[PDB]
């Protein structure tokens, strides 16, 4: 099982055994939870928590979509995000985040299970290079699934990928929009480099990460050239290097999809320095992009 | 809710102990698979409504996920009539559900298995819908013939925005425009005395729908099965919805626009009537899908 | 122009020449106008209007869809329509009714303009084949134009395939819908024939002809079996035939698409025989028909 | 509609004798391009708002459905000054019309050709917005990028539709699902201090949008041109959109989600505030869009 | 390919000579048609199985592509029941083809016309066995969609149109599959690589319906034969999960016979193995094109 | 096709002699790999166009379809010179060419590794003049929308991709028209039947995004002389009434240079007639091709 620990419900933290909801949960039945991925490196400094704000943001923006209420202010939960670290001895851990329609009813419509119940619980947490395989499951239409936020229900359509990508000896899968077009990877944000410059994916039906965010600051900031498109699944093919961004996956080079190599068939040195600045900033050790991180103690 | 004893992985218990981990896959992933079954009362007490026909889906529900059910259909069987029992319910509605449990939270589930599983049950104009402005989902994106938890996301925007925009149900079109069901019922319409079922396209294969088909049969009535624009339901004579929940609920206006005369027309009230008289075991021809718990 | 002569407006008929209206009105500027096309045909007992009943309703359903109110009673308009033929002197001839919204205001939302104006106005009225192209107009999707509605605005549709249709050499225009498969032409249904059975497209987001449904009837009561399908262009290209229907088309042959020769090239004996059925019924010649005919005199 | 004189083909009629017969191809067919144009009451007098501009879209608009316009573009700009002079117009909203006529009702409009034409004129918290079930027409199935008649079925629909809801305006996504636009307006949002404009997809591409974002840019702003999501719009700081006749609207809510705190925001409010100058003529540096009646 | 003696333009030629430009318009873009004939053998020598229909969808093809055959249907029919006789085959796959020659490059294939044809034929190496056709086909769906029936003709046999097959066969088979499902671009199920697909549920056959796919004349075949039988046959449009549901789901193609699916994704079929109907049809099928069924000789002609 | 000496997977045989089997899987099913280069006359020889970037596009062609070809891009750059100088040609066309051979039938490809190589080149017939060129191309939009990128794979130049280009220009053709406008499927301008589109309003230039279209390098090639010259470039999605209403059109194409277009569906655009900034852009472009501009004699590969 996973070792989370302490777990903060609904304004008081609580042992793993006792944080459980009732099975009659609106969530549980009908996807209607939203979450977020946050992470916390240990720097020279203690415990710091990656982009914080930005995440806690993106959680009461996903609550918004689903017009769920979150009967806590912005700043308790990031109280409560730094409570679930220090009080559990974390120093590198992931960080999540989960607000869930209760059981007050069992009606399709969530709003009579409002306010949200609530919990933050965390746990302790190249060169090869990942290998994908382009999924037979699209990601959802902009007018599907709200793929613009973390809704607990869009992940039956990155559960199926995975499986599938899994299943056919792959690391990671690569969805496709219903047109055709590369979306995202299950949980990742897409990227590929040709003649020198950085293509970030346009945000189309994927979510804004807030990893590639920052690897696009980053790029910029080494002085890459970056430019937003749209992509096909040929032009990554060709593509000198691809890699994937997010909380959990940091920078990945992709060196293979669908069993053809991305140029040299190994990471490439593009993504390489991109992870090596990302890795450097959430460790406390660029003062430039201090303002991204967020020291418990 | 008012549940009282819930079946958990084998046995009974009290509604408070009915209770899952916070970390459970499920919550966070919508990896969960249910069903909605209806018991009625009879002159011979209460009787299930095609029991197996539900388990059957039930269990498809899962394989669609690569779920594992630990437990038999003949055991989740006797599960579903012993929640009745024990309870004392006559008139219900009962809630399979089985979801991935808390041994990890990578959104590949098949490290979760198997599900952990438990039931639940409970006492048991025309309607005014607006078509929506979420499209059912293509059948590449999220498996419509299955009830999998995390598709409901797309129905509960659905049901939200009709009913904040002051209708009842909402109807869903797919991504092509063409009409495709309600948030939790298949639609009908009806015209020039013939009846029309909505093709399957990305829904769901109600078993309301199903026996609606037959009943409408038997009654003599010609059924087609078509694909349907909201223009062809504008001008129907008679517009209706089936599922578990919403029994046969007529249509008396979609889009501010009356259907027919604007209220429950005969041909929906009468398949609503034959409906209830089969469920409630008043006709000796549809005793087959009835499962008395006593 | 059009030598309609007596033209009924709003309840009364006025000469062609007072039958105007403001160019302020809604419909001039938004497409907010329904119209129907029906025919009369000579008889031996005189003017006979076929399926008038069903094209009334239609009209009166084709406002439901805009929210258009007409200001009278189905029975007044079939009334209308039976003197717009007997005061004009009419035998065969083309009865188009319609119904607009003014000029109360201009605002792109209609409901303050109604109830609609409405007037009618009527105007008297094989073997080688109609030639199609397919056009690069397609039909709109059931959710962008109300396609089983005779609406004014959908008609711009109509009208860039048919002039694409003329501007290439052909007769007629074959749209295709968004997913590309066949819709029907810029006024006609469309239906083929292969291997002894006749295929009636499916509704698709085409207007449920009146024509369709009887050369349906007529094909099924002279024994021919009738499939209901949804159709490639290329499945056209083989067919044994391939003919249209419409109030105005009655029923033409297609003996060639894009160029391609439809069967031996020229109108086959089974959209002849519908045809000529049609024809016979429509003149008051088919006693098991007759409740299609409404006499004028 | 108070329009008083109208410019009848080439000549100044009542507003009574400006008619037209009930056989016109337009009337039937949707066969007709219009434009929006707008006089602002200046130190000066009226001055009519990127006069040229609009004409120019007027013509574009006719190539589009292959209508010939009987007159030089310097003949209608003089004809809309006049319908302003004539009337006494000072602060009014102008709208040009060229229409097939009755020539016959094939539904080819070739043979109608040349376009009848005419010009009338009359004096002239955040708007709350729900997403349509209308989506807007594909780019080729109806023109989009010209004002044609016949496009604004769609718009009545929604526009129906949203007021219908108990919202002030729809706001139209693309068949594929994305955001498209307002019933006759286009869309834009800010986040992070930076203003998004809609890429054109099958929108029309506005001539206040174009001022706009000139407005925006000369004022600081940096501006970025994308392809937009509903949920992207829910989770921006600001909402708001432009047009003719909407000039620059502020959009406080979008299906009943409240667009950042929930009313009219800073930015939406500052360019809208700066286009007011601009058309009043307080701006030397857009007097160039300006174009003084008297 | 040991093919033999080959109809080339109208005469037969040893394989060396069968060759062509490689300036010829279909080895650079696509244009050139196809069929997939089978003559099986019997007491009464070799029989080809539905002759005059996949001839019929040969010139069919070609008209779709504005392709020119200059023989008649008869010609080709001679030369196809030749090709068997010439080379003392039994059964046989046989393989017409006609394509657009090397007069222009130019993409417009219309002044190539008219197009070279020739017919060849070659025996099977290997069969596979009852214990293998029982324990069913695997299948995965593909992330290749079959191409739109605007984007290029689905119901003809058309040489390009096989890149499609191409990708998604490869990618099947590289994730450990015997054969790829394909979905249309609305996400629907389409066919395979090369074959259609039905599926069976409560007694009931479901054949999918030609939506973008090819009318197959084994589907054809497969349909009279179950109706024959006295199973109720529907034709419907169906999604993935309405096959992963089925008691059975098999495909047909005139080199895939009948043949049972076991597993799609992963996801067992049914019992998991191939199901008494799809064994059944594929056993009546295989009676009738060898000349064990009365009801269903006009289908055959007899070489001899 | 007057090609004479034909490099034929690494030796050069007369053109009678460079043939392939009739049973090879790329004349069958599509699965060919192609380039256009162009060698261009100088007062130094004959120099070809970015030979190492259409040698490149070869390769990655060759990837899409898992195709193997057995010789280093060296290897096929220096046959790409030697089939001009071999042929004595001045300026010329040059095709190479890989396709799957005839070892096996069956849709799956990879049996058929590696793949058969061979380089044509041949002289132009004849040239437009200024005359024709200042009139401008007529297009019309195609009924045939071009693939989806997960249906035919678009950025690569594989064989079966052009029976959709064949379509499209058919029917182009016969409607009255140069060339074809071809749409995707949701209704968006696309590219021509083998050019790239760009078009030019209110002083800008504006270059249709990629999208499901193959990545020009003509258009690539366009878009830096643009810039050079002090044109400002957006890349842009476009619909065929923002065209119709562009002050200029304009297409490029290997074969097709830079070519004004001055209608579309009977619709002139702009003044009727090709424009001054299209006109520009193809002078410089041939200015460029031809070696008479210093800045851009990197891209030119002198054969001798
Ligand atoms: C969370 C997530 C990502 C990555 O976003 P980050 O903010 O960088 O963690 C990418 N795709 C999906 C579908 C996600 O849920
Ligand atoms: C459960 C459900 C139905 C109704 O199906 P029944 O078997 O008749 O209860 C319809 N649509 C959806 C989306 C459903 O989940
Ligand atoms: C009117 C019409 C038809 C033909 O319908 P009928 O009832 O047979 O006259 C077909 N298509 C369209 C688009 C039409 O408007
Ligand atoms: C007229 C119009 C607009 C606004 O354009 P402006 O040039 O700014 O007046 C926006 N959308 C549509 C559909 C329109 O017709
Ligand atoms: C040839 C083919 C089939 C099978 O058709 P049969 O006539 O039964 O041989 C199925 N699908 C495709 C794509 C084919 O090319
Ligand atoms: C070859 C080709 C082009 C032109 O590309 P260039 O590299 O400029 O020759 C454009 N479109 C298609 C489909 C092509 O095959
Ligand atoms: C796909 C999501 C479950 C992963 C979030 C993260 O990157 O932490
Ligand atoms: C809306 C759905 C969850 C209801 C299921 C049922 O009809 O029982
Ligand atoms: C397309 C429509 C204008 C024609 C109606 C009719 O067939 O009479
Ligand atoms: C809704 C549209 C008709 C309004 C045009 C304008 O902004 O003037
Ligand atoms: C897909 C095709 C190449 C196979 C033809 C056949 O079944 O014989
Ligand atoms: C479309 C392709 C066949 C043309 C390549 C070239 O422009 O040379």
């Amino acid at each position: 099982q996973i070792k989370a620990g302490l777990i903060w419900m609904n304004g008081a933290f609580v042992p793993q055994e006792e944080a459980k909801t009732s099975v009659l949960s609106h969530a549980l039945h009908y996807g209607t939870s939203v979450f977020e991925g946050i992470r916390a490196y240990e720097t020279a400094k203690g415990p710091a928590i990656f982009r914080l704000k930005e995440h806690v943001k993106r959680f009461y923006n996903s609550a918004k979509v689903l017009r769920m209420e979150i009967p806590f202010a912005p700043e308790e939960l990031e109280e409560a995000i730094k409570e679930v670290v220090r009080r559990n001895g974390y120093r590198s851990c992931y960080i999540r985040p989960l607000a869930w329609m209760g059981a007050k009813a069992l009606g399709v419509n969530p709003l009579p299970n409002n306010p949200a119940e609530v919990m933050v619980a965390a746990w302790e947490w190249v060169r090869k290079g990942a290998r994908l395989i382009t999924s037979s499951w699209a990601r959802f239409p902009a007018n599907v699934m709200p793929g613009k936020a973390k809704v607990g229900g869009n992940y039956v359509n990155s559960a199926l990928a995975k499986m599938e990508a899994v299943a056919a000896g792959a690391d990671e899968a690569l969805l496709l929009d219903e047109e055709g077009y590369v979306a995202e990877g299950s949980g990742e944000n897409l990227f590929f480099v040709r003649d020198g410059v950085i293509y970030a994916l346009e945000h189309s039906v994927n979510l804004e990460g807030i990893t590639r965010d920052s690897v696009i600051r980053i790029a910029k900031d080494l002085g890459y050239e970056v430019q937003v498109v749209r992509a096909t699944r040929d032009q990554l093919y060709m593509a000198d290097e691809v890699f994937m961004t997010g909380t959990a996956a940091e920078v990945t080079p992709v060196s293979m999809i669908d069993w053809r190599p991305i140029g040299k068939g190994t990471a490439g040195p593009v993504a390489l320095r991109l992870r090596e600045v990302y890795l450097e900033a959430v460790t406390g050790r660029r003062p430039e992009y201090e303002g991204w991180l967020t020291y418990v103690n």
